[PDB]
């Protein structure tokens, strides 16, 4: 779970009065000893209300290690000989694609401009380098009646889908349709790479296209990282010098099934926290009353725009403020809003918001390709007339409840919680709110100048998908993913600048009742 992660870090920050606390910074290192130690242990015992001790923070100085710490056993690598396995949260994937029929909903978009025109065939032998390493971008996923089944091909076999693109209209359309373009897993890698080059294009736009079984938001770093080492080495006609991954996606598969057990197994983790999801589920309501324009129409079309609402940096920076004074995520605080946001739309006072969890603690894979992402319900109860204060209060005590039990797959919740379906709603929830960190230091790759430029998606995979976005070089925006066939494009204009209005007021005075 990051969410304990950006805890740690906060708590690191206060006490060593340092503002360059990162995931993998030492504790001592970053200027602390046994007395700030202490003050470190007392806090964190205050906020995330665990029995956590100075032997915790002695034998896991850095936060992604404390963290890590307080969510099960090491992912252990299986030897060349072992097939590929597919995650529980893979199959999840597969399922909302086949099931609900989501077309190029779930792709994955991951957009930099290069000032530069790339070399086209030194950045095919980059992919193919890439391809190689992960082991997750060139598995096969092919039907059976079990299921889904995974083919690992050989570096050799994957061909990669490597190609330059030429810009008619604007650039930002063309890269949507090329990300909206579906995969079919049982012939093609889950990786597409386009080059978008033309006259109104500087240089080039390089359009990674993961299918999300094979990667998420967190993947941006290391692909953008690995396809650098890669081209740079390439251009000098040479394999790129990298040590083998100390894990592979299916080895952190393996390790998620054997731990995770049979949902028979009234011991197994699998059994236990699917128990608490449906007692915590308990009456949920089918959706949510919110304001649509068309009615849910019979089957869902996933067609979807994008609403952004700008954040003055000095909102960012007091959001920063109101979590850190609370004792809680910027995530926490967001949520809080869009919480309050539908309430005020009449949705009630039973909101379930869905968030995506990473479950990335593990060092062997951290920093790698993959999904990782489990989903979680997060029921935030609204009645009593709370203030923005005492929600936060609450959206901590039901999130952390929940990241207890962050493994139990999200498919299978909804098999244990039995809601009523229908294919034009997703389960259990309908909204999500996430807070994603785009990757720092990504200005200078392949040797040339380089940005992430933001991909206005023409799918959406909900209602509502709302995503606090930080740039990584200081800004930061609110990006609304809704479904086309529900709200008008200025009706999630509207509901993205409400949002933000929420949060301004939640910054000037979080006494303020909700209502
Ligand atoms: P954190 O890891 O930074 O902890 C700080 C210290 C330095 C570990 C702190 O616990 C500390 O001061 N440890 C020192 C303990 C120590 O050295 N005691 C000396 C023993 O003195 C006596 O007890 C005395 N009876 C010695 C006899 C042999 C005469």
């Amino acid at each position: 779970v990051t969410a304990y992660e950006e805890i740690v870090c906060q708590v690191f920050a206060a006490v060593l009065d340092r503002s360059d606390v990162t995931a993998d910074a030492d504790f001592f290192a970053l200027g602390g000893h046994s007395l700030l130690s202490l003050r470190v242990v007392a806090r964190l015992r205050a906020l995330l209300g665990v029995d956590v001790g100075v032997r915790d923070l002695f034998e896991a100085p850095t936060p992604a290690a404390l963290a890590a710490r307080l969510t099960r056993p090491a992912v252990t690598r299986r030897g060349p000989d072992a097939p590929p396995v597919l995650s529980h949260f893979q199959r999840g994937l597969w399922l909302i694609e086949q099931v609900y029929q989501t077309r190029g909903a779930y792709n994955v978009p991951l957009a930099v401009h290069v000032s530069d025109r790339l070399d086209l065939d030194v950045l095919r032998a980059a992919v193919r380098d890439l391809v190689a390493r992960h082991e997750v971008l060139r598995t096969l996923v092919r039907s059976s009646d079990d299921g889904p089944d995974p083919v690992l091909l050989a570096p050799e076999d994957a061909a990669v889908d490597v190609a330059e693109v030429q810009a008619a209209g604007p650039v930002a359309d063309l890269l949507a349709e090329l990300t909206a373009q579906p995969f079919d897993l049982a012939t093609q890698i889950p990786l597409r790479v386009r080059m978008i080059t033309g006259e109104q294009v500087d240089g080039c736009v390089l359009l990674l296209v993961c299918h999300h079984i094979a990667a998420d938001e967190w993947s941006f770093a290391p692909l953008l990282r690995d396809l650098d080492t890669a081209y740079r080495a390439r251009a000098a006609g040479r394999a790129p010098d990298w040590e083998p991954l100390p894990a592979q996606y299916s080895d952190y598969a393996a390790t998620l099934h054997d731990w995770l057990g049979e949902a028979t197994d009234p011991a197994s983790p699998l059994r236990r926290q699917l128990d608490y999801w449906q007692h915590a589920l308990q009456d949920l309501p089918d959706e949510l009353d919110l304001p649509t324009d068309r009615p849910r129409p019979a089957t869902a079309s996933h067609r979807g725009g994008l609403a952004r609402a700008e954040l003055p940096p000095e909102l960012v920076e007091a959001v920063r403020r109101l979590a850190a004074q609370h004792g809680v995520t910027v995530f926490m605080v967001v949520q809080a809003a869009v919480a309050v946001l539908l309430h005020r739309l009449g949705a009630g006072d039973d909101i379930p918001l869905g968030s995506p969890v990473a479950d990335r603690a593990d060092e062997a894979v951290h920093d790698t390709v993959g999904f990782f992402l489990n989903t979680l319900v997060l029921r935030v109860n609204l009645s009593g007339n709370p203030t923005f204060a005492d929600l936060l209060d609450r959206v901590r005590a039901v999130d952390l409840e929940a990241f207890a039990r962050a493994d139990a797959p999200f498919d299978a919740v909804v098999d244990t919680v039995k809601p009523p379906r229908a294919v034009s709603r997703h389960p259990l929830f309908q909204t999500m709110v996430s807070y994603q960190r785009r990757p720092s230091d990504v200005d200078r790759l392949f040797g040339a100048a380089t940005r992430l430029v933001e991909v206005p998606l023409d799918t959406a995979k909900f209602d509502l998908e709302f995503a606090f976005i930080e740039d990584g070089h200081g800004g930061a925006h609110i990006a609304l993913n809704y479904a086309a066939d529900l709200f008008d494009h200025d009706s999630a204009e509207q509901l993205v600048a409400r949002l933000r209005t929420v949060l301004e007021h939640a910054c000037a005075d979080p006494c303020r009742p909700v209502a």
